[PDB]
């Protein structure tokens, strides 16, 4: 009666062992959170709805109204809840118009109780056939914000409705066990407090560098298990490939009686492109194929009658389409002994052995948590699974996502068991148990290629054995009462208590032993091989566990022997891990139960957080892990991946003013002849790290770039004077602190390095004063993410050199044209690095060339230097034939990037050719630190305030011209570096004097002007405006908050009594919002009428423009040549305003509506513009609504990610969105009543404080609505109490908040004197409860700062 079940999968998990026992799925409920279903499919069946946990609609909808749930409903007797959480209850489809549905394939594993054949002829079934499947659809996008709250209420829904276990497909690599996402952990811990198991896959990134190279032996912390599975409560799942693949597969009758290779049937693969099965699949062929090769002994890794000689894929034996196939050595590549090869190609499907069976699935996650805890927890198949696809179709897989549902089913079944067998067991202790049985009853997997046991860090506590878990009544724990043991740090001896637990009323007796493993290293490459070495099995004996009882035995081991060999191979520590194995002394193969352990010989706390500086590695002739030594010697292109400093380049020109800049480059590097950036060296053979904070945009600042090996936090940049050897008086600290992840590079979407421009240093002290030239330390410090760790530093030697090298004189011999300059002398500590002579080769009548990039709409201007060879004695044979002498320039170059350039115009009248001459050289200040066109004349009727002024380009991307302007009204700056109203400065009258001129910007709150938040540096005269220019920043150099500040000018030089100015400057940087206006047609031409602009406030409009751009040279922009240099500009043609209030948009000579622009500028200088074609896609009947977040922070350090749902006046989601002015946050809707709901945002960075539902009506009169969700920012800090001596037992450490509440603190595993927590920014008192007279002493208070780490040095007293 057609029952044929595939058990390729149930066989070696022992599924039937718990089925026949009456534990099928029935009665329990598994909540699958994933991307969709097709819940009518054959498989979502349950027989005997009368034994289920939920009867029908009446039952379900009634539980919904007792919990407080208004959405979603039952469908089947199997699919009992649904809710498409992407936009608050849609259908769960994921259809086409492959046909794969990842989300149901998942469920297919857990409960696919089908009754019909797949393409083999088998009836596939899930681990729990008869459990009921509430489904929450939830799946994250990048445009979104933080998907978390979606999940968090899917979890909360499952729990209140009453599920028993949730299969959560959600992964964030390198998770931590204790400091995960706080609202998500507690949401889970609430499921665990009910009868809920939370089963989460563990990831597919596998280990640090998995897409580059195996990890170096010096960096043992290569694990990537992800959050939330890294949670203590949930059960993380790794994956082992299945032994049996179901696949479309190629056949050959010529080897049909071989049975070595499935009787001819061999497995093929098709690469990144060009799956040519639409090219002759199902019909026999000849040798006329693309048989790749063997490729190895056992890899399986990826005439002539199609003679296309395909190396478009080969590319190294000793994507362009010919024919795609990958076959392994035996499979045919040896079976090549007639060459005739009749080759059918799968008109059907087949069942075959997996080329990687029983192997551990390359991608499965691994390693410790980020805070050093042992996860995953259990392995299950995943691998090449077969399961429930779109509609009546069947699986495929390879993915940890497929393993975790296995455990779901298992957790279901085991729970049944426990309910039956231990019904005095409360829902408080249910789920940890169903786990602890699942883990302790499992077969330690054993790596087939090595015949060693696979590391616990890769398999948890072994492969899933469900029978063993329901037929034993035995589980195992360590001290933490957890199914594994995370020992933390490890000395010469490892000692620890294991404890075996017995549920049955039949006491048992068991012999045990301990296998101890470590990490195999390839000794020729010094990299881990990701395979273990058995070191020694230690046996310990046997003991007896009472019936309904426990017993506590003590493993102990001495590992002194291995320490010299291991510690040699693995200098920075190494893992010592393994299994305690437990069998019945009588009848060996009964009561097989095991517990995995791991510990670290060294200090896992203090492993290096960042890969060493590229400069230091090259000084040791070592190299970076992701570095690419391809190119000239010492070629550190800033694009490459490493740890160093970056800075910004700007060439020096002698015919015009530079217009542009080279962009970023690695500090200490300089461009050689061929344009390769090279790490040039000083006379002692070192490179030099020197910046030149002069305002010329050549190496003005220095910023840290790192390749991090572990998750970091607390990272900041400080600058000390190098005399300050202990680093105890910082001269400057980066104003932000920084946290972030390993650069693990699982694939191209994961960065191999991260540049932190927030660490940029500019030779300014903490007070804005300039730090004098000298020798300094730029210390980048940080912390790994394990409580107690020591704070790692990384010091860079850095020179401030702001002085050009010397140009005194040179000796010229006219007989040979010999130019000997002198010995090279630099001013300052940078040192000279290059000597040069060039002349200006005129081309097209100009000494420079003007390149116009028409794709970036960018213009760059370049001196036409040509060089004069340097001879080894340091002199220059000038080609007098190719340009005059004295139109040769001599150029000497700093290391920090100052540049001296003399023209030979420091000359004597004719003299041409007599005899050797001594020749004076003077620097022409060709490198100048560009300043702003003044052209202003001040008069007593003026405020004396001046600011700067500039337009905003619409097409070209050069920096638009700007000039100083007066400011006698409208005291508002937008500090946005656009050249328009970016600062307040003070200019004085020409015939007046201003002695001891000092500007101080005081805060709002400072009634007495006691403590400036910004001050002018010493030497600030009313003529140097820059010295009084306030770019709306603090002394330390971060942006002030939008608002009002007092700007106070004080000069003494009224030749006696002095005065004080005091203007109220207001800071605001908000792009004004352009609404759509009307478009009417008068006479035969288009007439555009903008809506009326209001002028109240800082964002009130004071310029209104309609214009269009004429095509001049096929360009809409244009270069204009002056002595002032070249300037770049749009081809703006303005349109006068009619009295109508309209502007007249004439359709001129091939000028289009997309080249007319509306543009506005508010009282603070912010500027916005739209195109008239955009502003017209609004119908005349239609309105526009724009949603946005109101953050009280500068409009560059603000979220821009969130999502919303607009509902029509009936509550239906609006459909068929049309966006306005190219903003995904602006919709065009017909007139009516609407309601918007803030769905997701980065709940990490911000907290919503206004209503999350807003109503609005769009109407003829209100045809533009802004709705704004108001928010508040979130700052976290880390706090760590570090004690003198370990605390006496029964002590309790806590952080006491200023409201008065207590945050409890746990002792840190890897540092046992340290108790710490990540906390919300504020003020805390460390509070300790000591059981005796004990009295902890010394400075328990702290006021944290954002992203900082705070240590407290407390002492236990007697
Ligand atoms: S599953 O949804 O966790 C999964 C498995 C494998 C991949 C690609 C890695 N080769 C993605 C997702
Ligand atoms: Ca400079
Ligand atoms: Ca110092
Ligand atoms: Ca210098
Ligand atoms: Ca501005």
């Amino acid at each position: 009666s057609l029952p044929p079940v595939n058990t390729d999968i149930h066989d070696w998990v022992k599924t039937k062992g718990a089925w026949d026992k009456g534990y099928k799925g029935q009665g329990k409920v598994v909540a699958v959170i994933d991307t969709g279903i097709d819940p009518a499919h054959q498989s979502m069946r349950i027989s005997d709805v009368s034994t289920a946990k939920v009867k029908s609609k009446e039952d379900m909808l009634a539980r919904q109204k007792a919990a407080g749930i208004n959405y979603g409903s039952w469908i089947n007797d199997k699919v009992v809840f649904a809710h498409n959480y992407v936009e608050n209850s849609d259908n769960i489809k994921e259809n086409q118009f492959k046909y794969e549905s990842h989300g149901m394939h998942v469920t297919g594993i857990v409960a696919g109780n089908s009754k019909e054949a797949a393409a083999t002829g088998e009836r596939f079934l899930g681990i729990a056939p008869e459990a009921q499947v509430m489904f929450m659809r939830v799946f994250a996008n990048d445009v979104m914000g933080s998907a978390e709250s979606l999940f968090i209420k899917a979890i909360e829904d499952a729990v209140a409705l009453g599920a028993d276990v949730i299969n959560l497909s959600l992964g964030t690599a390198n998770g931590a066990q204790l400091s995960g996402s706080k609202p998500l952990m507690e949401a889970i811990e609430k499921a665990k407090k009910a009868g809920v198991s939370v089963v989460v896959a563990a990831g597919n990134e596998r280990v640090y560098g998995s897409d580059h190279d195996d990890p170096l032996a010096t960096n043992p912390d290569y694990g990537l298990v992800g959050s939330p599975s890294t949670g203590r409560t949930p059960t993380s799942v790794a994956a082992i490939n299945s032994k049996w693949v179901i696949q479309r597969l190629m056949t050959v009758e010529e080897l049909e009686k071989r049975a070595d290779l499935n009787h001819g049937k061999a497995i093929y693969s098709e690469s990144v492109d060009f799956k040519n099965i639409k090219d002759s699949l199902g019909y026999d062929k000849s040798h006329q194929f693309a048989y790749v090769k063997e490729s190895t002994d056992a890899g399986y890794n990826a005439p002539n009658k199609t003679y296309d000689e395909m190396i478009a894929l080969a590319k190294k034996h000793g994507i362009p389409s010919a024919f795609i196939s990958h076959e392994f050595g035996k499979a045919m590549s040896q079976l090549n002994g007639n060459g005739t090869g009749s080759l059918e190609f799968d008109s059907v499907v087949s069942k075959a052995p997996s080329q990687k069976g029983n192997e551990m699935n390359h991608f499965s996650n691994w390693g410790l948590t980020s805070d050093g805890y042992l996860k995953p927890d259990i392995t299950a198949p995943g691998g090449d699974i077969y399961s429930t696809y779109n509609d009546n179709h069947y699986g495929s897989q390879t993915g940890t996502s497929m393993a975790s549902p296995q455990i779901a089913g298992a957790s279901l079944l085991v729970k049944q068991y426990l309910e039956k067998t231990q019904p005095n067991l409360p829902k408080e202790k249910i789920a940890d148990i169903v786990k602890n049985l699942l883990m302790s009853n499992a077969q330690i997997h054993v790596n087939p290629e090595t015949k060693t046991t696979t590391s616990p860090r890769q398999q948890g506590a072994g492969l899933l054995n469900i029978d063993g878990a329901v037929t034993s009544g035995l589980y195992v724990t360590g001290k933490d009462n957890y199914g594994s043991i995370s020992l933390g740090n490890i000395t010469d001896t490892m000692t620890f208590d294991v404890t075996v637990h017995n549920l049955s009323n039949k006491d048992k007796t068991l012999r045990y032993d301990t296998e101890l493993l470590t990490d195999h290293v390839d000794p020729q490459k010094g990299r881990f091989t990701l395979t273990s070495r058995s070191l020694k099995t230690y046996q310990g004996g046997e003991v007896t566990v009472p019936a309904n009882g426990k017993v506590t035995v003590r493993v102990t081991m001495d590992v002194s022997q291995f320490t010299k060999e291991l510690t040699k191979q693995m200098p920075n520590g190494y893992y010592l891990e393994g299994f305690v194995r437990f069998r019945d002394s009588q009848d060996d193969q009964l009561n097989r139960v095991n517990i995995p352990f791991v510990g670290f010989k060294g200090q896992f706390e203090n492993l290096a957080v960042a890969e060493e500086s590229i400069y230091r590695l090259k000084s040791q002739g070592k190299t970076g892990f992701y570095f690419d030594e391809s190119g000239p010697k010492d070629d550190i292109y800033v694009g490459k991946h490493f740890t160093g400093l970056v800075t910004l380049g700007s060439e020096t020109n002698v015919s015009t003013k530079t217009i542009s800049d080279n962009g970023l480059h690695t500090l200490g590097t300089f461009k050689n002849a061929d344009g390769k950036f090279i790490l040039e060296k000083n006379a002692q053979g070192n490179p030099v790290l020197a910046i030149s904070p002069n305002g010329d945009n050549n190496q003005d600042f220095a910023a840290f770039k790192g390749v991090f090996l572990r998750k970091y936090q607390g990272l900041k940049a400080s600058v000390y004077h190098a005399s300050d050897k202990e680093h105890k008086n910082p001269l400057w600290v980066s104003p932000e602190s920084f946290k972030g992840d390993k650069n693990f590079n699982s694939d191209i979407r994961f960065a191999k390095s991260t540049t932190l421009l927030g660490t940029a240093f500019s030779g300014k002290s903490l007070t804005g004063a300039e730090l004098p030239d000298g020798y300094y330390h730029y210390v980048v410090s940080y912390y790994p993410d394990v409580v107690g760790a020591k704070r790692q530093e990384m010091t860079f030697d850095m020179i401030l050199d702001r002085q050009k090298p010397v140009l005194s004189q040179a000796t010229f011999d006219p007989e040979t044209n010999r130019f000997k300059p002198e010995p090279l002398k630099d001013r300052g500590l940078a040192g000279v690095r290059k000597d040069s002579v060039f002349y200006l080769e005129r081309k097209d009548n100009k000494p420079y060339t003007v390149t116009i990039n028409d794709s970036y709409k960018y213009v760059s201007v370049e001196d036409n230097k040509t060089f004069v060879e340097r001879q080894a004695d340091g002199s220059f044979i000038l080609p007098l034939d190719k340009a005059k002498l004295g139109d040769f320039y001599y150029m000497v170059e700093d290391f920090a990037g100052n540049v001296a350039i003399a023209k030979l115009g420091d000359h004597l009248p004719q003299t041409l050719g007599k005899t050797p001459i001594k020749l004076k050289l003077t620097d022409g200040n060709y490198q100048t630190k560009e300043t702003l066109k003044d052209n202003l004349e001040m008069t007593q009727s003026d405020t004396g305030l001046v600011t700067n002024q500039a337009q905003l380009a619409v097409v070209h991307r050069n920096q638009p011209q700007s000039q100083l302007t007066k400011m006698n009204q409208d005291f508002f700056i937008s500090p946005n570096e656009d050249g328009n109203k970016d600062f307040v400065a003070f200019k004085g009258l020409e015939n007046n004097v201003y002695n001891d001129l000092t500007v101080n910007v005081y805060a709002k709150d400072d009634h007495q002007k006691q403590t400036p938040i910004w001050s002018s540096q010493a030497g600030a005269g009313a003529s140097a405006i820059e010295s009084t220019a306030w770019y709306g920043i603090t002394a330390r150099g971060s942006k002030v908050m939008p608002g009002d500040y007092q700007y106070v000018v004080t000069y003494r030089d009224e030749h006696g009594k002095e005065h004080q100015k005091q203007y109220t400057i207001s800071v605001n940087d908000k792009k004004p919002m352009i609404t759509q206006g009307r478009f009417d047609t008068i006479n035969g031409v288009d007439h555009f009428t903008p809506d009326k602009t209001k002028a109240l406030g800082s964002s009130g409009i004071v310029r209104e423009e309609v214009f269009y751009l004429a095509k001049k040279n096929g360009r809409k922009f244009d270069v204009t040549e002056g002595k002032d240099g070249i300037t770049v500009s749009d081809n703006k043609v303005y349109i006068p305003k009619n009295p109508d209030g309209s502007y007249t948009i004439s359709k001129r000579d091939g000028v289009t509506l997309s080249d007319y622009y509306y543009l506005v500028e508010d009282r603070a200088g912010n500027v916005s513009f739209a195109t008239l074609r955009d502003l017209k896609a609004v119908g005349k009947d239609k309105a526009v609504v724009n949603f946005g977040l109101d953050l009280p922070v500068p409009e560059d350090k603000q979220i821009v990610n969130f999502t919303y749902l607009v509902r029509d006046a009936d509550g239906k989601p609006i459909e068929n969105l049309e966006y306005y002015n190219n903003s995904g946050n602006s919709l065009i809707l017909p007139y009516g009543k609407y309601t918007v709901e803030l769905l997701t945002y980065d709940t990490n960075a911000a907290k919503l404080e206004s209503d999350k539902i807003v109503s609005f009506t769009l109407s003829a009169d209100n045809n533009f609505q802004q709705v704004t969700f108001k928010m508040t920012m979130l700052a976290t800090s880390q706090i760590t109490a570090h004690f003198d001596h370990l605390l006496p037992e029964g002590s309790r450490v806590s952080l006491k908040t200023a409201q008065g509440q207590l945050i409890p603190l746990e002792q840190s595993l890897y540092v046992p004197k340290a108790y710490g927590k990540t906390v919300q920014e504020g003020t805390y008192e460390v509070v300790v409860s000591l059981p005796k007279g004990y009295r902890i002493e010394g400075n328990t208070k702290v006021n944290t700062l954002p992203n900082e780490v705070h240590e407290l040095s407390l002492r236990l007293v007697k």
